[PDB]
């Protein structure tokens, strides 16, 4: 649909990073103010995560118990928080290089874009041995996601090219999105709709999988948007750090 709201967010700075949980609570990187906020489906309260310590965060992401994951690029790591927690924790991440994007799966596995080392790594729950998935010839990997399936997605805007690679594959793929100029945000939804913010052409585009039919989402009135997250029904979310803030078009 075309049926877009403008979410009752306050004192956004540069919103970048945006992800949504199965409650349909909103989770946003106020990139410039060095913090992370929420707002629950239907609220008008937004809250800040009790995050410490963040300098530019950047991607976020939130895991089925609630857990939130912060890129925190100006210090090279990523931070978790549980739900509910004072105690922020630093992931045993090794050598990352202004990472930019954060995916977490069913599983628990958490995925980074290594953004300035043109690579994508990962951990799993409760591991130190962080892994490096073989993509081939990343330059400026951005955005990350994860599907139901455990395939990763990636916007490697370095080559102008959006990749996917199944769990257990050695082999990427490059999907044909149209048109694209260097992609930022990606998020993928329960039926592996990837949909991408063209941050070079201040839209969003969406591609169903295996297809090569692209559509652009009816926003109206976007400025430069950036993240971009999808929920359960569908409805997308998306940063927009040209105006500071963000909205929502039902599916
Ligand atoms: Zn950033
Ligand atoms: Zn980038
Ligand atoms: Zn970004
Ligand atoms: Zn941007």
């Amino acid at each position: 649909s075309n049926t877009q709201t403008v979410l009752p967010f306050t004192g956004l700075n540069t919103p970048s990073g945006v992800a949504v949980d199965s409650a349909g609570t909103v989770y946003v990187t106020d990139h410039g103010n060095n913090r992370v906020v929420k707002l629950a489906a239907g609220s008008t309260n937004q809250v800040t995560l009790p995050f410490t310590g963040l300098n530019t965060p950047h991607g976020v992401a939130v895991d089925s118990a609630g857990t939130v994951y912060v890129t925190d690029h100006g210090n090279n790591r990523v931070v978790k928080l549980a739900a509910g927690s004072n105690t922020q924790t630093v992931l045993p991440f090794t050598g990352l290089n202004t990472p930019s994007g954060v995916a977490v799966d069913s599983a628990g596995t958490v995925y980074v874009t290594d953004h300035g080392n043109n690579r994508v790594v990962k951990l799993a729950a409760g591991s130190t041995n962080q892994v490096t998935l073989p993509f081939t010839g990343l330059n400026t990997p951005h955005g990350v996601a994860v599907d139901s399936a455990g395939t990763v997605y990636v916007t490697d805007h370095g080559n102008n090219r959006v990749v996917k690679l199944a769990a257990g594959s050695n082999t990427q793929t490059v999907l044909p999105f149209t048109g694209l100029n260097t992609p930022s945000g990606v998020a993928v939804d329960s039926a592996g709709t990837v949909y991408v913010t063209d941050h070079g052409n201040n839209r969003v585009v969406k591609l169903a999988a295996g297809s090569t039919n692209q559509v652009t989402l009816p926003f109206t009135g976007l400025n430069t948007p950036h993240g971009v997250a999808v929920d359960s029904a569908g409805t997308v979310y998306v940063t927009d750090h040209g105006n500071n803030r963000v909205v929502k078009l039902a599916a």
